[PDB]
């Protein structure tokens, strides 16, 4: 049986697949054509159907897992297309213990059981996130750091991505930005809590963008936002005060009211779709950073790691988060990021396989 | 000189006016026609021009202030129309010490000084809020409680507005929902801090609503929202899990992703403008309640009072706030509201008049 871990989220399915590379001669005889066909299909394609993608650059090579050497692969596709995945799974010449997490492990349990003799084991979506994150960081990204930060995030001429060491990772605030946001306080390998969450997450960015701009993809939304000026939509401190609000240390450039200039008909008429995309991104990202900061201060944790796919190919939000956390905490908190940010739940699920 | 206090916000100007009612015979001789004309104009009209409104139901009658008996009046108009107000102020037969707060006391300082021999004294917008709130509560609302809560906010068949006693008001978390949000921790009459704020406030509700629905007023936006179903736009916990997320006590009805269903083209095509208005209101209100709760827990304050004009004629948001704070704090925090919620800064400004 192939070794998969699966995180079925509200928006995306993430799949970790361990490809053995130490297959012997007698081991290839004792394996069925369908097992060979699935291994060949997964490793010889980087697009699967019309919406599946293997993130080739994330592959972990020559990993020893469960006493075998192999490569760990990272694949994603829309949860909306899970029926197609399950149909392909029921197809002839494919007849497995599947560790699954995320909400969809429960919602689609009965659908996975249409695959004959498949054994589905549901695991908790935040327990899998924790052990996946700790595992990838422990094995490294092919010898490079899994974790990084933006050095000198206050100065743009200096702000550069730099590796960050998490060899003693506790305590840790994990901010999981998916469709919504979950915020976790990790005190040990076996001691963590969901301290809170927010419903203003990646799905809010994509949903509002689509309504406001007509964009048809996450990437198109980000490309619109990169061209925009959020201050066309947002009311700033200087629009209210005429400059800084000195008494409480609020700089004139801080957003006083997100989309607050859109109360004026003449401004709604002059704002561009790119401006609205950028205002949506800034609004969502700042609120996440602000909630993360309050949780860090309350939990007394100074390391905040942001994960989830809201941040993939999204350097705008990452830099905004890095700069904001540093500025508003007056340097007391650091924003940390992880190369495998969207996949930790899927890896954690795969790690539960020995328990079955 | 008439006794005014003025709070010039990013969206609305609030004006408190003290009308003396113990004017003697010899006092009426020694007063100028312009002073008489302004008193008559203010007390004989409830609409001023096309956008000024006197909130007659809020009037405090037979108040003793600065050793005089009179009535305290509450008037509001859009900051956008302040040029008209200043022009009327420069008009002949109107030729005052004006205590002003809010950002616009600084932004429009030079404009107020076009009124000859007017003396403008700027006061801080949150210091004025505190002393105004404490003062109105101390004098009562014509003998009724200024402060109220929604009893049994978890049960709708029982949930009713009830008076709340703030005779010993400290400590207190004050959540000021204007264009944006400021959150204050009040420990004594002279000891308070702005613990944080959020840029997702009343101007976000009105701005996003106008973009999403075409509504042209705050009241039209609220009326649209009252007819809508936010779950048409929002992705709920049960849309992701199929039911409750038991492990972390998240009910199926909780919003997992605000506007998160709008990532699907077919749902954007079926959602109504009323649904989007309601989703905007729920998103803004829940985020405010959530931020207020984190601040209360961190500050160790169990009384949270919500003020600002986002909540005027807005019982939907008030009940949402009451229910949410009670539910998510498991009954440890109570949402408190104030009858004069939009005007405390203007009253605080007026109270600074003796210092000049
Ligand atoms: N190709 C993509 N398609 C859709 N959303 C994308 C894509 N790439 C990035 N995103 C963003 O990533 C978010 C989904 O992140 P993800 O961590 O996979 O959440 P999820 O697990 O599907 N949801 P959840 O149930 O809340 O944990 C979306 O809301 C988008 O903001
Ligand atoms: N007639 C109205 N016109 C505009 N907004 C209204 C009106 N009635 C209620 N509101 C709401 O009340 C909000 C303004 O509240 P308010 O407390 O007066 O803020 P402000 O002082 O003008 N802004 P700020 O500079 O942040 O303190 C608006 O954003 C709307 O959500
Ligand atoms: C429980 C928290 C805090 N909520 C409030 C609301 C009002 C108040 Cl007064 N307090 N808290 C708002 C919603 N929440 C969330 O976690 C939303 C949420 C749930 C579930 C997910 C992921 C799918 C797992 C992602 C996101
Ligand atoms: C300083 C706070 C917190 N901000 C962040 C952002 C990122 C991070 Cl990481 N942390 N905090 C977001 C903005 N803020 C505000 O107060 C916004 C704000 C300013 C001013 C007003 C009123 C006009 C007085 C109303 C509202
Ligand atoms: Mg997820
Ligand atoms: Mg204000």
């Amino acid at each position: 049986s192939p070794w998969f871990g699966m995180d079925i989220g509200g928006t995306l399915v993430k799949l970790s697949y361990f490809e053995p590379i130490d297959i012997t001669a007698e081991e290839e005889q004792e394996e069925v054509e369908s097992l060979k066909s699935i291994r060949k299909y997964l490793t010889s394609n980087v697009a699967y159907g019309s919406t599946g993608i293997r993130d080739v650059h994330l592959e972990l090579k020559d990993l020893t897992l469960f006493g075998r050497r192999g490569n760990l692969h990272f694949i994603r596709f829309p949860t909306q297309d899970l029926p197609t995945f399950i149909q392909m799974g029921r197809d002839k010449n494919f007849s497995t213990v599947l560790c699954a997490t995320g909400g969809g492990a429960y919602k689609f349990e009965k659908d996975f059981r249409t695959i004959g003799n498949l054994h589905l084991h549901k695991l908790d979506e935040l327990d899998c996130l924790v052990k996946g994150l700790l595992y990838i960081d422990s094995v490294s990204f092919n010898g490079q750091a899994e974790c990084y930060y933006f050095a000198n995030a206050s100065e743009p001429e200096r702000c550069q991505k730099m590796p960050f060491n998490l060899d003693d990772p506790y305590p840790l605030l994990v901010v999981n930005i998916g469709s919504g946001v979950s915020i976790l306080a990790v005190h040990s390998k076996d001691n963590y809590k969901r301290v809170t969450g927010t419903s203003l997450g990646g799905g809010t960015f994509l949903g509002l963008c689509s309504l406001l701009t007509g964009c048809e993809s996450f990437e198109e939304a980000l490309e619109m936002a990169s061209k925009g000026d959020s201050t066309q939509a947002d009311k700033l401190v200087r629009d209210i005060y005429g400059g800084d609000y000195e008494r409480f240390g609020l700089p004139g450039w801080a957003v006083a009211s997100s989309f607050g200039n859109m109360i004026y008909k003449e401004k709604r008429e002059s704002v561009s779709k790119e401006d609205l995309a950028r205002a949506t991104l800034v609004t969502i990202t700042n609120n996440i950073g602000s909630v993360a900061r309050m949780c860090a201060v309350n939990e007394k944790i100074n390391r905040v790691v942001f994960v989830g796919n809201f941040l993939r190919v999204n350097t705008l939000s990452m830099k905004l988060l890095a700069y904001a956390l540093d500025y508003w905490s007056k340097g007391q908190l650091k924003a940390l990021f992880l190369e495998h940010e969207g996949y930790f739940g899927a890896v954690g699920a795969l790690l539960g396989l020995p328990n079955f």
